[PDB]
């Protein structure tokens, strides 16, 4: 392969402690005579699946585990399997979140909360609402500081303010179930929307900004986590951490996320990176080093989460964590989270208005279900010559575009048999691993693509051309794999397209009869 043996190349973000992660490394450099590498490439979480799709990229990726679903769904992460005795040695919770189909797909290595971080000096006693803060602003302008500053490019730090009265991503109590543009993710939006149409935040704040504001004591509260602790430390403000404010009475709730290191599929050193993690990394002296760089959370490893636990930043921590929820890792989390992006930050620049903005990202995030919903129907029904009895679910849009499909398609695939019949024939679709081959095919394909529905139909036509064909070969298991590839394929290189037409009710509209 492209990756290089016989050493170790390891990638974390550069808000982590990668300099206490490189002496790490350096110790185990020293045992073994093995050198170890690490990186902190930016846009890490985009830069990792490009090249791993390719075979390269780094034997260890650290991310929080909400990525890495969609990583070992796209065959990018080696399953591990520590043995029972270092498995004991770890949080069962922190292994849950790393559990992706049954099987551990990371190492958890921390357990990741916001919390609202506070000038004691300009604030001894730090708002309990969001709905005060417009007026402990206004009171705060007068001396020349700022009530609040905190990264509005990156939804992470906004979503805890839009679940604190409802809104959800996918329901936790059925990924069906999206909670992006109801009532109470719209209140908090509009919330944060109106800070900043009253001049109380900006639009512009990123990271960087928050944080030197911060710092640099113009404003007295910021939202943060862990790693940011250092950087605070360094500039001497007299800080606290504390439970984010209320809105609406209820709590924020922010996403939980557990830093993780997956194991490159394409790594010759797989046994090096277990050996690494396990013994060197995930001891006491291992987080020790990485927390004395950047602070992690709250780790995974029992033993040492023992001493860090009586830090009041921890139990702050963890207390947000506790009224948040851990993240899904299902692999639609990274649309899921570039739809709210965009809605955030439209929302906050006035490019959308609240509404407007939620409604996309709603479909955005749906996309994927609703897209197999009605493609694995389609594909199923038409093998088998037979419709599913099941209930459809939420909601009418499945229904109609099914309804739609088999209208359309039925011209398309009288029209197009012949076409079919010879692309089969030149591709050779005989079994699941012809279905990935024909997926890289089509994202070549696709992307030349001048997006229209007529398209979209050939496309699912074909599909329901192959799946036919694998029924009568006896190979019906592959139908639901293939569903998933075209629908992964479609949702993944004409998302924004797709998004514009208001997803399936566009589709629906279009050929409206
Ligand atoms: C018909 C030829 C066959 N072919 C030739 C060049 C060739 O080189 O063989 C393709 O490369 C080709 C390859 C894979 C998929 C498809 N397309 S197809 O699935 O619809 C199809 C499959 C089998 C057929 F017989 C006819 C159409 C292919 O089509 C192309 C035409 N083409 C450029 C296109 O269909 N583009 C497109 C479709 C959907 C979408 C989207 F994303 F909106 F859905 C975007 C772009
Ligand atoms: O903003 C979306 C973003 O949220 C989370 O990323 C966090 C990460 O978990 C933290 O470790 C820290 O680095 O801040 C990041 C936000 O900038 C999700 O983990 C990530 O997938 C998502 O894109
Ligand atoms: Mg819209």
């Amino acid at each position: 392969g492209k990756i290089e043996e016989g050493k170790l190349v390891i990638w974390i973000n550069g808000d982590k402690g990668y300099n206490g992660l490189a002496e790490v490394g350096k110790k185990f450099e020293k045992d073994t005579g093995i050198k170890v590498t690490v990186e902190h490439p930016d846009k890490l979480e985009e830069k990792f699946p490009q090249v791993a799709a390719t075979g390269d990229g780094p034997d260890i990726i650290f991310w929080a585990h909400d990525r890495f679903g969609g990583y070992a769904q796209s065959g990018l992460l080696a399953e591990i399997t520590p043995d029972k005795a270092f498995q004991d040695k770890l949080y069962p919770f922190t292994w849950d979140a790393v559990r992706y189909n049954g099987k551990l797909i990371a190492y958890p290595i921390a357990v990741e909360a916001l919390s609202l971080i506070y000038n004691k000096d300009l604030l001894p006693n730090p708002p309990k609402t969001w709905e005060e803060i417009p007026a402990l602003d206004k009171e705060l302008k007068a001396k020349g500081k700022s009530a609040l500053m905190f990264n509005l490019q990156e939804p992470y730090f906004t979503w805890p303010l839009i679940a604190a009265d409802g809104g959800y991503a996918f329901k936790y109590e059925d990924i069906k179930d999206v909670g992006v543009d109801n009532a109470g993710a719209k209140a908090g939006l509009t919330f944060l929307v109106d800070l900043i149409k009253n001049k109380h935040m900006n639009a512009d704040t990123d990271y960087s900004i928050a944080e030197a504001a911060f710092n640099k004591g113009e404003t007295a509260m910021t939202i943060n986590g862990p790693w940011a602790w250092s950087n605070i430390d360094t500039s001497k403000v007299n800080y606290g951490v504390t439970v984010l404010p209320t809105f609406k009475g209820q709590p924020s709730k922010p996403f939980v996320g557990v830093l993780s290191a997956g194991i490159n599929a394409a790594s010759p050193n797989k046994e090096l990176a277990k050996e690494f993690l396990e013994n060197y990394l995930l001891t006491d002296e291992g987080l020790e080093a990485v927390n004395k760089d950047k602070p992690l959370g709250a780790v995974a490893l029992k033993s040492y989460e023992e001493e860090l636990a009586k830090d009041p930043r921890i139990a702050a921590t963890m207390e947000n964590a506790q009224k948040g929820e851990i993240m899904p890792n299902i692999p639609q989390m990274s649309a899921f989270w570039y739809a709210v992006r965009t809605a955030v930050i439209n929302a906050a620049s006035g490019r959308q208005t609240v509404d407007e903005a939620l409604k996309d990202a709603q479909t955005g995030s749906e996309l994927y279900r609703q897209s197999l919903e009605i493609i694995s129907r389609y594909l199923r029904e038409q093998a088998t010559g037979a419709a599913d009895t099941a209930p459809m679910g939420a909601g009418a849009t499945s229904r109609k575009a099914l309804e739609t499909l088999r209208r359309v398609g039925d011209g398309v695939q009288r029209n197009h048999e012949t076409a079919f019949q010879g692309m089969l024939r030149k591709l050779d679709i005989k079994n699941e691993d012809d279905v990935k081959s024909l997926s890289r095919v089509m994202i070549h394909v696709f992307s030349d693509g001048v997006t229209n529905w007529g398209r979209i139909v050939t496309l699912i036509s074909f599909g329901a051309f192959v799946a036919k064909h694998l029924k009568t070969i006896n190979q019906e298991s592959c139908i639901e794999p293939l569903a998933e590839s075209i629908t992964d394929v479609l949702v993944r290189t004409k998302r924004d397209w797709l998004v514009k037409q208001r997803g399936w009710d566009g589709f629906v509209e279009f050929f409206h009869v």
